[PDB]
């Protein structure tokens, strides 16, 4: 357990959202290292935290946020490229 990634998807979102939402959402159970959002977006967003501890209570449980309904998993998706087609 070199890097146990510690970062959960959000489904079930929407594009209203912002990341400072989400991230003061979260920072009431946990400490919420920052939010990004990967793309393409697809009603859902990635959260780190600063402990997968918090990043694995969650997983499993259903949270509200603005009368939505989020799902809280923990996927790692696999992938190996490095962007540079050309030099220059």
């Amino acid at each position: 357990g070199s890097s146990g990634s510690s970062g959960v998807f959000v489904g079930r979102c929407t594009g209203d959202m912002t990341e400072d939402e989400l991230r003061e959402f979260f920072s009431q159970y946990g400490d919420v290292m920052d939010v990004f959002i990967p793309k393409p977006f697809r009603a859902f967003a990635f959260v780190t935290f600063a402990d997968d501890q918090i990043a694995q209570s969650l997983c499993g449980e259903d949270l509200i946020i603005k009368g939505i309904s989020v799902h809280i998993s923990n996927a790692e998706p696999k992938h190996n490229s490095n962007s540079g087609p050309s030099s220059g």
